[PDB]
């Protein structure tokens, strides 16, 4: 599934993102946009052989198991595909995880590129929030 700006938004604030470890909704939304650019099957491989999977891309070689990636930890405790599925679930989540981890936001390349710093909240104007 390929969601709609509002709709990604709703969803995202359903599950707690907003001001989820301080980063207002449009961050989380932006972060989104440029990373899978709303796709949850958005698949991306890395040099390191390690694979970015779903709606916010979340890495292998860490926080999912994709039963390709030697020496990977599985910190979210999930095989990767389930971050691919239609209901965001699971990414929230293990992204809950992963914001929590000490860099912020700044683990998602995409954020620090194109979003931080950014009138982020742009992201959810207009949407019945």
């Amino acid at each position: 599934k390929v969601f709609g700006r509002c709709e990604l938004a709703a969803a995202m604030k359903r599950h707690g993102l907003d001001n989820y470890r301080g980063y207002s909704l449009g961050n989380w939304v932006c972060a989104a946009k440029f990373e899978s650019n709303f796709n949850t099957q958005a698949t991306n491989r890395n040099t390191d052989g390690s694979t970015d999977y779903g709606i916010l891309q979340i890495n292998s070689r860490w926080w999912c198991n994709d039963g390709r990636t030697p020496g990977s930890r599985n910190l979210c405790n999930i095989p990767c595909s389930a971050l691919l599925s239609s209901d965001i679930t699971a990414s929230v989540n293990c992204a809950k995880k992963i914001v929590s981890d000490g860099n912020g936001m700044n683990a998602w390349v995409a954020w620090r590129n194109r979003c931080k710093g950014t009138d982020v909240q742009a992201w959810i104007r207009g949407c019945r929030l």
